[PDB]
């Protein structure tokens, strides 16, 4: 009751003090506040930012990490048309022994199940964004993904699933095009190649009507999607969840798993995601 008010001082103190050209919309500088601002009636739309420290728990690395030229040749896409075989040998060598989202991942799942998510943009290309249940449509797979693979024919383009790539890597095999014979490619955004563009309409008008940031396993400032960001209006509240003035930004450092627990404990939300997770993983467990 007195709690109550010392609430209302801070809330009064604080915008006071920031004074005249920015605008705060959450009533504390918190997980708590941010629950109850993405509870309120304002939060309609959720763009979520992902990174690769969402999927450490799930034991997935950016694979970038640690005769051919130079190290880095293997990534790029020109020397790729020309000799595959690196690549697809490192491929196998690092093909996940699972794919099992993360507590994180089925969080975006409840976003999207519950009408709040307007997209996600990810830096993986690990795939578990779609296993977690999101669709083509939630997403802007920014490095691409091995989910799905394609003939580099123009004239051909036959798409090719994880089911039939893993088969060929696995056997030390060139996937090539059953009908143009040409090379299939994961579609991961090779070194040299770029962002497709549909995605660039994304980015040019989803952030004008967003109404919550939530980056995760990844930095608020770096590029590129600091730039995304950047695009999102001032109000624009941002909750970053990572493991390592300020009026609309709150910040949860420790493990991304543990941060969406606490989140969508704050929501109510804990025991529908520990049912979702534990479900799915009982799910997937069965199909292999
Ligand atoms: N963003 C990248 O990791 C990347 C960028 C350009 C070129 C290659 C890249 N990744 C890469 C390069 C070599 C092998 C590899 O591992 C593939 C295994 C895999 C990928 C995605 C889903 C499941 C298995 C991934
Ligand atoms: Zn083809």
């Amino acid at each position: 009751g007195e709690a109550d008010m010392d609430f209302l001082r801070n809330l009064f103190s604080q915008t006071l003090s920031l004074g005249s050209q920015k605008e705060r919309l959450l009533d504390e500088l918190t997980l708590e506040g941010v629950a109850r601002y993405m509870q309120s009636e304002r939060c309609r739309r959720v763009i979520c930012l992902v990174g690769a420290g969402i999927s450490t728990s799930a034991g997935i690395p950016d694979f970038r990490s640690p005769h051919l030229p130079y190290p880095e040749a293997i990534f790029e896409i020109s020397y790729f048309k020309k000799h595959p075989e690196p690549f697809f040998a490192l491929a196998k060598e690092l093909y996940p022994g699972q794919f099992k989202p993360t507590i994180c991942h089925y969080f975006m799942r409840l976003l999207k199940d519950k009408g709040l998510l307007l997209r996600c943009y990810t830096q993986n290309i690990d795939t578990l964004e779609r296993i977690a249940g999101l669709e083509q449509e939630d997403l802007v797979e920014a490095h691409g993904t091995f989910y799905t693979s394609h003939c580099v024919s123009a004239s051909c383009r036959h798409e090719y699933p994880l089911s039939w790539m893993k088969e060929k890597i696995f056997s030390e095999v060139t996937p090539k095009c059953e009908d143009c014979q040409s090379l299939v490619k994961p579609d991961i955004v090779f070194f040299g190649e770029s962002l497709p563009a549909r995605f660039f309409s994304c980015m040019q008008s989803d952030f004008l009507k967003v109404d919550l940031l939530l980056v995760m396993g990844t930095s608020l400032q770096v590029q590129p999607f600091a730039s995304l960001i950047s695009k999102a209006p001032l109000s624009t509240p941002r909750l970053l969840i990572n493991k390592e003035k300020a009026y609309r930004d709150v910040a949860w450092l420790g493990e991304c798993d543990q941060g969406c627990l606490a989140l969508a404990e704050l929501l109510g939300w804990k025991k529908e995601l520990e049912d979702l997770v534990r479900r799915e993983h009982a799910s997937i467990d069965a199909q292999s």
